[PDB]
């Protein structure tokens, strides 16, 4: 758990895979971006880079990415 509820949260673990980006689901910004068709939201969602420590982020122009405006302090 980073910022939202999802442990497959992962930027490039579209929230659960256990294969590949291709989630039933649909991993849009969850617990932590996503890289599946999933989609993704626009505005300061969750763009949580990382998660051990730290690392975080927002969702903005985030298709599957992160943007370039500073979040995680």
């Amino acid at each position: 758990e980073a910022g939202e509820e999802c442990d497959c949260g992962s930027p490039g673990n579209p929230c659960c895979d256990a294969a590949t980006c291709k989630l039933r689901q649909g991993a849009q910004c969850a617990e932590g971006l996503c890289c599946d068709q999933c989609r993704f939201m626009k505005e300061g969602t969750i763009c949580r880079r990382a998660r051990g420590d730290d690392l975080d982020d927002y969702c903005n122009g985030i298709s599957a990415g992160c943007p370039r405006n500073p979040f995680h302090a």
